[PDB]
């Protein structure tokens, strides 16, 4: 089998991407944030504290003839960005772009943190990291990809995120029309439960490439590119007036600037992030200070190849016995 679904930016900045997911019988379609950095499929629901729902579409298990309470199971997740959610668990039929999994754990939120409530466009998350990170207790549950894997034509999914435009998540096949050149594959460590890999270096604009190993995760659920402070300083030093602002929470730059590109290495290959992808717009409405899309990972504890980086590539998440990642230009 295969599946193919379009993923759409939630706003004009590409702050996140939403993909429609069918849950239950008859189907209830929720728009979920596909997150290769976590491993829980959780949804706003009829059980979510009413004061914490503000415009989201909810899953109502009582209206699904295939929903079954997973008795005794609870979940609770705290994401690296400070957001969190928790609740109980149903199993139900879940379909993405025509690919169906029966008996998928659908984690129903009873509580969500304010950042989820405030984002009316995101009805939940669909985790695509390794199932070892799934938070369901006392019986850990599998991700949608892990449940589908054996049925897929090939044990892979691909992320093709757009810049200020829709893109695609494919399951079970590699669309050879979706990228240019060849796909360069690179090794993955699953020891922390992430799609963790090592970039071979970087360049800033037209500058020379610096060969240096940068360990980090391929995370479709993180908006920006978080890299070591040395790398980030070298980037922003090429932008007149850019500075790190403790009051804003990262690097800002004059909105009048034209940003340089940023290149990262995948083996001997190179992915180029155009400068425009690094502009996240005014820090507050009407400001002439703009927020940078490349930020320091100092204090996060891990480097994160988030959407800013991934949207510059066609990315293969290869879930073969030994997982690997593939990157192609597009
Ligand atoms: N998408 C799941 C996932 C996995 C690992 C790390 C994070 N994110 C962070 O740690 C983070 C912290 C501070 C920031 F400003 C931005 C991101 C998220």
């Amino acid at each position: 089998s295969t599946g193919s679904a379009t993923t759409t930016p939630i706003d004009s900045l590409d702050d996140a991407y939403i993909t429609p997911v069918q849950i239950g019988t008859p189907a209830q379609t929720l728009n979920l944030d596909f997150d290769t950095g976590s491993s829980d499929l959780w949804v706003f629901s009829s059980e979510t504290t009413a004061s914490e729902v503000d415009g989201q579409t909810i899953y109502t298990p009582s209206k699904s003839t295939t929903a079954k309470l997973l008795s005794g199971a609870t979940w609770s997740i705290s994401y690296g960005d400070g957001s969190s959610s928790s609740g109980d668990v149903y199993t139900d039929t879940v379909s993405v772009g025509g690919l169906t999994v029966t008996g998928q754990a659908v984690e129903s939120a009873k509580k969500v943190s304010s950042s989820f409530t405030e984002d009316s466009t995101i009805d939940g998350l669909l985790g695509l990291a390794f199932s070892t990170l799934n938070t369901v207790s006392p019986t850990q549950q599998k991700t949608f990809f892990d449940n589908a894997k054996a049925s897929l034509d090939s044990p892979v999914f691909t992320a093709d995120l757009g810049y200020h435009a829709p893109g695609t998540y494919n399951f079970g096949f590699i669309d050879t029309t979706a990228y240019t050149g060849s796909i360069t594959y690179t090794a993955v460590s699953t020891k922390q439960g992430f799609w963790e890999w090592t970039s071979t270096g970087y360049a800033v604009g037209s500058g020379t490439f610096k060969s240096t190993s940068i360990d980090g995760i391929a995370d479709t659920g993180t908006t920006l590119l978080y890299l070591p402070a040395t790398v980030v300083s070298a980037y922003w030093a090429q932008v007149s007036g850019a500075k790190s602002s403790s009051s804003v929470g990262g690097y800002v730059f004059p909105c009048s600037a034209t940003l340089p590109s940023f290149t990262f290495g995948v083996g001997s290959a190179r992915i180029v992030i155009p400068g425009d992808y690094i502009d996240f717009g005014p820090i507050s409405t009407g400001s002439s200070s703009c927020f940078g899309g490349i930020q320091s990972s100092a204090g996060i504890g891990i480097n994160i190849f988030g959407d800013v980086a991934l949207k510059a590539a066609f990315v293969v998440f290869n879930g073969a016995t030994t997982p690997t990642l593939g990157f192609a230009s597009k």
